[PDB]
Formats: C-alpha cells, sequence, structure tokens
C-alpha cells in the first residue's frame, strides 16, 4: 500500500489551513 500520500495530507491541509485564516483575515475589504 501507499500509506505515504495520507501522512502528506496531515501537514499539508494543517499548513494550507493556517494561512487560509492569515489570507482570508486581511482580504474581506467588503462582504
Amino acid at each position: 500500500s501507499g500509506s505515504w500520500l495520507r501522512d502528506i495530507w496531515d501537514w499539508i491541509c494543517e499548513v494550507l489551513s493556517d494561512f487560509k485564516t492569515w489570507l482570508k483575515a486581511k482580504l474581506m475589504p467588503q462582504l
């Protein structure tokens, strides 16, 4: 089995989620 891509998504989604909050926090001029 691969058993490797699952580990990559574990840290990729975590690091990506943190940046999403940082970007969304300064990307809401008009809502």
